[PDB]
């Protein structure tokens, strides 16, 4: 926005990434903001999960969910209609779910 940049030592860098939480609205889907002090990494279709939410906590305790990007400090979640108005806290992070070889073999087949 402006022109400075701060001045200070290295804190981010290497492990997975993370946010915070500004304001977010209880709706299906709802409109969520990032931190001033904070930026996004997720994509249409990422997941993430809640950390310290006050009132909108089951989120946190319900597994991570799918989210939806509309800008760069700007994105909707899944459906929070079932849960708590958000009154504080709450942190965006991205969860680490499945990526790797995952098959499956019900019947038998050794040579065909």
């Amino acid at each position: 926005e402006f022109g400075e940049e701060m001045v200070l030592t290295d804190s981010n860098g290497e492990q997975p990434l993370s946010a915070m939480v500004s304001m977010v609205t209880k709706d299906n889907p709802g409109v969520v903001t990032c931190l001033d002090e904070a930026r996004h990494g997720f994509e249409t279709g990422d997941f993430v999960s809640f950390s310290e939410v006050q009132g909108m906590i089951q989120l946190n305790g319900c597994q991570p969910m799918e989210i939806k990007v509309l800008g760069p400090y700007t994105f909707s979640i899944c459906d929070t209609s079932n849960f708590s108005d958000y009154i504080r806290g709450g942190i965006v992070s991205q969860v680490k779910v499945p990526k790797k070889i995952s098959f499956k073999s019900l019947p038998a087949s050794l040579v065909e």
